[PDB]
Parts: structure tokens; C-alpha cells; sequence
């Protein structure tokens, strides 16, 4: 996250770190007792590396009572995702067992009503992705509050030039923005999951290239079918 701040530890108990060979790779969101939602492009090329999900965490390196690494039984990329497109960029990870729930580990309710948010709704995005142009990686969870950007502005020739489908939404990216390492993580509006970060626009913090987030409500049947 460019332009953000240290999140309050454990205040986002749905927050997951998707790990490959023991390093943070992408964000994710605990959406059911045994399921984490993330981005398909995270695992596009993961081959036979070891995929794990860290729940209950603030710090990636320090021990914490609620922090537990889970193994993954199955990774379920959206069947219509492709490397090299921005569309359908969702991935469901089935944990090897149901997660132990508590104050620091809880699934987030997610949006099932397929209608847009009001423009300018302030939504929260969190992640362990890079935090400056040099590529610094934070040990602990960062977040930013971002206003939703209306799809027509987002689709301007100056902006993403028609690529924002009904299945996607935008948030402003003026210096505050999701970046590498934050894909898969949650965009939360009104206490409900609304979007999942995607890298479709790979640049970071350029206000003319808004953040793109995949709309969970648009994929409700798919999420239910996989659960
Ligand atoms: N603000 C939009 C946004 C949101 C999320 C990620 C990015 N940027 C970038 N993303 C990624 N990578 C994506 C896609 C592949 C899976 C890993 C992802 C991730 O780490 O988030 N690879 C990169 C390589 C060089 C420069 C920038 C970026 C940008």
C-alpha cells in the first residue's frame, strides 16, 4: 500500500496473507470458515511451490497468539481468468481444515447485492504490499481509506479507456493506492466486502490510473458454487 499507515493490530480479523514458499505474496480475505478469497493472477505461475495462508496476523515475522499458518487443500482459480487479462481475477483457497475463530480470526460478510456503491464511498484496503517506489516491504499490515471512483470517470480515455466492465469497480489512486503485494486483498465498504484488489493496471499511485477492484457481488454464484 502506497501512501498509507500502520493498521491497528488484529482489527481486520478477516485479513489473510497468501504465502508462497514461506514469503508473503498476495492479500486475501477469509470469507467462510475454510475458504480464503484472493486473486487468480497470484498463483498463475506458482507451479508446484508451497501455498499457505497466514491468518490472525499483524506482523509477518513475530510470534503472535492468534497467528496461524494454514496449509491449502485446494486452489480454485476462476475458470475464465487468464494471465494477461484483468477480468475474473478471483481465486478461492480451501484451507486444510476450518480455521480456528476468535477475536482476531473471523470471516467478513460479503456483498451479495449486485448494485454499485455510492460514488465517493470511503472504503478500506489493507495489505502487506510495497510501500514506496523503491519497493520497501512492511513487516506489518498497512491500510488506506480510498473513495470509490465512478465507473464512467474510471473508463475515460485519460484513465482506463473503457476497460472497466460492470464486474469491476475503481477507487481513487492519488498517491494513496494498492500496489504489488496487495493483490487479492479486501476493499471493505460499510463493514462488508465489496471488492478484491486486482493488478490489471499494474502502475501504482498515479491518479490517472485508478485502482481496479473485482466486484464480489458480480461473482456470487461462482463463490457459492465453489464453497
Ligand atoms: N494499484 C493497482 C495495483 C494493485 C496491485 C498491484 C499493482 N502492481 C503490480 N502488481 C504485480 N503483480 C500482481 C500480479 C501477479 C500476481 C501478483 C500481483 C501482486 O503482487 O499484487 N506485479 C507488479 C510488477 C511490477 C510493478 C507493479 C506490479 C498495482
Amino acid at each position: 500500500i502506497l501512501g498509507g499507515r500502520e493498521a491497528e493490530a488484529h482489527a481486520r480479523p478477516y485479513m489473510a496473507s497468501v504465502q508462497l514458499n514461506g514469503a508473503h505474496l498476495c492479500g486475501g480475505v477469509l470469507v467462510a470458515e475454510q475458504w480464503v478469497l484472493s486473486a487468480a493472477h497470484c498463483l498463475e505461475d506458482a507451479a508446484d511451490g508451497k501455498v499457505q495462508v497466514l491468518l490472525g496476523a499483524h506482523s509477518l515475522s513475530q510470534p503472535e497468539p492468534s497467528k496461524r499458518l494454514y496449509d491449502v487443500l485446494r486452489a480454485v482459480p476462476h475458470p475464465d481468468s487468464q494471465p494477461d487479462t484483468i477480468d475474473h481475477d478471483l481465486l478461492l483457497l480451501q484451507l486444510s481444515e476450518k480455521a480456528t475463530l476468535g477475536p482476531a480470526v473471523r470471516p467478513l460478510p460479503w456483498q451479495r447485492v449486485d448494485r454499485d456503491v455510492a460514488p465517493g464511498t470511503l472504503c478500506d484496503v489493507a495489505g502487506w504490499g510495497i510501500v514506496n517506489h523503491a519497493g520497501r516491504r512492511p513487516d506489518s499490515l498497512q491500510h488506506v481509506l480510498l473513495p470509490v471512483l465512478d465507473r464512467a470517470t474510471c473508463n475515460r480515455r485519460t484513465h482506463h479507456d473503457g476497460a472497466i466492465t460492470e464486474r469491476l469497480m475503481c477507487a481513487e489512486s492519488n498517491r494513496r493506492d494498492s500496489c504489488k503485494g496487495d493483490s487479492g486483498g479486501p476493499l471493505v465498504c460499510g463493514g462488508v466486502l465489496e471488492g478484491v484488489v486486482t493488478s490489471g493496471s499494474r502502475v501504482c499511485g498515479n491518479r490517472k490510473k485508478p485502482g481496479i477492484y473485482t466486484r464480489v457481488a458480480s461473482y456470487a454464484a461462482w463463490i457459492d458454487s465453489v464453497l
